[PDB]
């Protein structure tokens, strides 16, 4: 099939990148970066990352595959000393494929623009404090004072959201979770404190109160919206696809990452 | 249709009952606490867990409603006002009804039972120190040490769940979610943290390391159990049923109960 | 004496400022806004923290008195209803002092600046990773990866400080408490986690890892900070003092302000 | 002078207890266990607590020394390899002392009891509901109803109470730290749920409100008991005194526990 290798950019990564290039010459590969089946990142997480940002127009007709050169990462999970035997088993295909969850995040403005997720949407404000109103299926919910919300998919859980406390979900679970950071409680302000999983067709909106600007990040990408109206979460039609060859469980990922190796 | 009503027992829980089962005599409402097809009880969340363990061998011939005197309820969720309008709508029929996660725990012992949970099921150590080996789909997850662990439905996950910083999950994911409850982490101890929801045919499995006898609680009822060789937590494969009359959406039933009223 | 008057600049607060002012115009109290003795803050605790940082070269010479024209403040502490009460006490002096202690955060460059914080210091990266090395009396603690860094005084502990998590001191307690915000914790990156409790004399050093701009906050004040090399905290030999009237506990004011009132 | 030596009882430990009896026995220095003036621990911090809690009526005649034979201890922190440099500088005397502080706990009953923690003390449940009213130097906190609270000692912090979120404090502050156990917070029950740090001379009563049997628990021991009227919690004016032969400062204690060795 057609495929592509993207590369963290130094030594290691570059070098593996051209073996296993020279690898797919012994099969019928055709390298094209433009309308590829097979998207394989060499690098870390990160550079996973930016490989799926960097195809999220063709997610139905991508399998996307991760090796990790440095520790092991959540989506890239296969070792740079099976290259090899991953060169072979994708050119003989007959590899089966498994599809995760993608969040939806809407920003409306005023006088809108959609963006997916991977990992997951967060929302800060410009400096200053940060109040939004917070509502669920048109109900409103809460309004949250704080340093801001994240948004995570399943396989997004293990990230970002659980340092602000949130729970690890199996990527079976077609959901949303939604983190507080440092909300103030007292007398006169409250919110839910505890983390929100959402299923599938359930919208949340986030509307500003007072200043309209915030600082909304995708995954790694993070930029300064204003005149925003609106903020609005939901599970993603879309899924992403991985190419898999073996068992490697999301639990013994999680353990691998997590407990010990 | 047959019916039952159960009562937490109080002046103004008798009275009510005595009330709703005089004005079900105007209609073609038998009463029968043996096999009636709906279950109504009267008082709080505790009086309406003890009406579906009372019945939790009928589950699915079953439509439950929950009315509470005093505060709010999660599962009692109508108003002691509205009692006559409930008795002529669950008369009159055409309810749609609704359907909550349920838990199924199975206990091992040396030398098998099995419950379910609408709220949670606990596991804590007789007194002494309480370590259990945590088995995911027959995969070693973790040694945890600590004061117990706590598996909650996704209705349960506002209860016990949320005091132990669980995530509140809505009840159409089929899932069930285990937290940790005071775990020891040092240099040579160590467990995930993070809460872990499970989706459906997944089984988490706890065998003990050293002393065999555990505190095992369902929902409210606690037993102390002895030469245990291992305990089993999966989404069970029944349901509670609710009879719904109108939109009472669980992200409001959360505002209310915790945010504002 | 010589005071001052400071308002939030609301019509409640100029209005009730203008009656003080005309109050103590019948004793012997000069108004002096460069060097007073008493410093009235009328508005709420960030109305209060002006106050405080618009006399810091001052505080041994000055007694601070804090009026909450909205919901009641932890610095103030007094209602409006009890102004004139206040301007005759204050007058007729025989009121007794209370210290609490504060935080000197010191900020050393490439190729060095003070400050004293009443409520906390805060360190944040300039938008992207935030990596410092956590350096305790010279001994280094822990590499930290994360959102940022809190230091807290006592006084300070019931607000961003609980926020993340840290716990509530007494004031008499001369201390200093760290606190993490989204700390990542896998296999390969570690922190303690918890909140640390420094005494006296322990100096708290922040030191870069690969980028050299922070952004530091104290108290209400961020600024962005470039080529720092250093940011030293310890527990200040300065204490600001508060002018007592009557017995106000502060477990009472915490009671007031997060339980019941 | 006069010591005695205690031991966790295994092979490594009763050895390693009698070469250092034996290399007592080239110096002037008599085994007595009644009223010695050393008191060495060999073993694990469980042993030392014992150790602590043998000898609590002569706590102000006593210097403890903890030798870990396992992972190193918070209070064991001497290695096996250096028994014969500590047997010598024992016996030369020339020691400085450190002190810690203890936490004191009254129970009293219907129709009076006092302990000393070196780590913490616990209240529970008996198995039922754990309501008690919380009053600060007679003053109404809150109404706590959940698991159960603890009480924490300095030395303490990082026992059950790090397992709690409790902050890591160090030993030279005279204060003792509250944490709860799985609090309940809705819209009828409310508690801080911040650890909560006391200094010198404030006194924490829990009283009951309905149930009057508790399950307390002094570090290790662990009791039921009956007709309790109140439970109080002060720091204590006796300390713990330590016999130290060189640097080994509490924050690299924590450090080599919990970050890294
Ligand atoms: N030597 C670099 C040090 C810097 C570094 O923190 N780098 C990101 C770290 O995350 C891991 N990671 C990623 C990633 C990534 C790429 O960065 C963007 C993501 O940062 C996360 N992020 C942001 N701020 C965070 C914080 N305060 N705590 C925890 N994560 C945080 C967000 O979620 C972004 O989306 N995805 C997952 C995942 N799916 N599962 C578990 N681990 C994951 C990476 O292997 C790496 O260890
Ligand atoms: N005046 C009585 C004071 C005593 C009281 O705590 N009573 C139970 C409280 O819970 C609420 N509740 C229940 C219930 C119940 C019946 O008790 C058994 C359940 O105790 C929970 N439980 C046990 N220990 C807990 C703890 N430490 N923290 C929080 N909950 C805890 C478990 O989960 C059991 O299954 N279910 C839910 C639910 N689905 N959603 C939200 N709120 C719920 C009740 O209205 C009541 O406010
Ligand atoms: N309607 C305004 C909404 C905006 C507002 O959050 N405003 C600050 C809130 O705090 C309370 N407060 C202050 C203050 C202040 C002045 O802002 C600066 C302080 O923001 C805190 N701050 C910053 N980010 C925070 C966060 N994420 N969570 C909690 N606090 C946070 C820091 O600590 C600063 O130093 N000091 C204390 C105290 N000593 N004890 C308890 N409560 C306190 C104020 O009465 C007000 O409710
Ligand atoms: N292989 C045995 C496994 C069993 C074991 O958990 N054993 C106790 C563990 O603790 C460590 N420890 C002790 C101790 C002890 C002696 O037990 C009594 C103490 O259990 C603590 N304890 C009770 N339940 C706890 C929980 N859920 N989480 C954390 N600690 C808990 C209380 O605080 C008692 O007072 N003191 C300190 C200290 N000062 N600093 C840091 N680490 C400390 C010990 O080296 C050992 O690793």
């Amino acid at each position: 099939m057609k495929y592509m290798i993207t590369s963290k950019g130094d030594e290691k990564s570059d070098l593996l990148r051209l073996n296993m290039i020279a690898g797919f010459g012994e099969y019928d590969m055709e390298y094209d970066d433009v309308e590829p089946e097979i998207v394989i990142s060499i690098g870390g997480d990160g550079t996973f990352l930016s490989a799926f940002h960097q195809y999220e127009e063709r997610l139905d007709e991508i399998a996307f595959i991760g090796i990790h050169t440095g520790h092991l990462g959540f989506y890239a999970d296969w070792r740079p000393a099976e290259a090899d035997k991953l060169v072979k088993l994708l050119a003989k295909g007959e590899y089966q494929k498994v599809s995760y969850p993608l969040l939806k995040t809407t920003v409306k403005y005023g006088i809108e623009a959609t963006y997916l997720a991977l990992n997951e949407s967060t929302v800060k404000s410009s400096g200053g404090p940060f109040v939004v109103d917070v509502v669920i299926n048109d109900i409103h919910f809460e309004r949250f004072r704080g340093d801001g919300l994240c948004m995570s998919t399943p396989s997004g859980t293990t990230a970002y959201n659980k340092s602000l406390g949130g729970a690890l979900m199996h990527p079976s679970i077609e959901a949303m979770q939604l983190t507080e950071m440092a909300s103030i409680n007292n007398r006169v302000y409250r919110t839910i404190g505890s983390p929100l999983v959402f299923p599938k067709h359930h919208v949340v909106s986030l509307q500003p109160v007072n200043d309209k600007d915030f600082q909304i990040s995708v995954d790694h990408l993070s930029i300064l919206h204003r005149d925003v109206q609106e903020i609005r979460y939901e599970v993603s039609a879309k899924k992403i696809h991985f190419a898999r060859f073996r068992s490697f469980p999301f639990w013994r990922r999680v353990h691998d990452s997590f407990i010990e190796d």
